[PDB]
Parts: C-alpha cells; sequence; structure tokens
C-alpha cells in the first residue's frame, strides 16, 4: 500500500537540515545553497517498480526501486552507500549504508502532508512536504 505516497510534493518547512548535512560531512559551500533550496519530490510507480525523483535548481536526484531489494545508489552528496527500502507501519523507510556508517530517510503522511525524518548520528531533520495537484 504504497499508492498514498505516489505524486508531486513540494518543500514547504525544513528543520535541522543544516545539522544533518554537517553531520554527513557536507562542505559549508554545499550547505549555503541547500539551506535555501525547495526540491520538488516525484513518486511514481510501474508495477513492482518505484521512481523517485528529487529536483531543485542546485542538484538532481533519481533512484528507482524495488521494495525489499538492495540497490546501489549516489547521493546528492556524492557518497556511494547500499540501500533498501521497505514499508513499515505505513511509512516508507529508506535506510543507506557506507563505510560501517547508516542513515535513515523515513517518510509519513501526516493530515495529507509528507513528512520526511532524516537520522545520522546524533542529528535529526524534518522535512514537510505539500501535494501539488
Ligand atoms: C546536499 C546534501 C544532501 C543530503 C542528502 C539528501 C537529503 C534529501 C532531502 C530531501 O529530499 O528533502
Amino acid at each position: 500500500m504504497v499508492d498514498a505516497f505516489l505524486g508531486t510534493w513540494k518543500l514547504v518547512d525544513s528543520k535541522n537540515f543544516d545539522d544533518y548535512m554537517k553531520s554527513l560531512g557536507v562542505g559549508f559551500a554545499t550547505r549555503q545553497v541547500a539551506s535555501m533550496t525547495k526540491p520538488t519530490t516525484i513518486i511514481e510507480k510501474n508495477g513492482d517498480i518505484l521512481t523517485l525523483k528529487t529536483h531543485s535548481t542546485f542538484k538532481n536526484t533519481e533512484i528507482s526501486f524495488k521494495l525489499g531489494v538492495e540497490f546501489d545508489e549516489t547521493t546528492a552528496d556524492d557518497r556511494k552507500v547500499k540501500s533498501i527500502v521497505t514499508l513499515d507501519g505505513g511509512k516508507l523507510v529508506h535506510l543507506q549504508k557506507w563505510d560501517g556508517q547508516e542513515t535513515t530517510l523515513v517518510r509519513e503522511l501526516i493530515d495529507g502532508k509528507l513528512i520526511l525524518t532524516l537520522t545520522h548520528g546524533t542529528a535529526v531533520c524534518t522535512r514537510t512536504y505539500e501535494k501539488e495537484a
């Protein structure tokens, strides 16, 4: 039951993204630009294959995956990670692993908004997306 996630979403609120980027080792100049960007996230499905696009004026990313199947991913900050996306309690949980480190990207629907929670180390960032029609 991934169907409620599908569509086009626009960032409307961000808390502590600088704290998350610093924890990942992102350089101050990239943090500047990223702090002022309002990405568009598009989530599409074709059968068992999900595609997640993140578009912005700064960086674009795209991944395609099947739920529960590991994949190789190159992140926006140029980390080469082993990724798995699963559905857990109605949340879309994206785990990235590299160099014995982990970060989670959890997406949940609350009151029709998409809440993305990013955790690395002690850093927790919350990003709120709203559906575009
Ligand atoms: C340039 C820093 C990149 C950090 C990793 C990707 C974070 C995604 C944020 C989002 O989709 O809203």
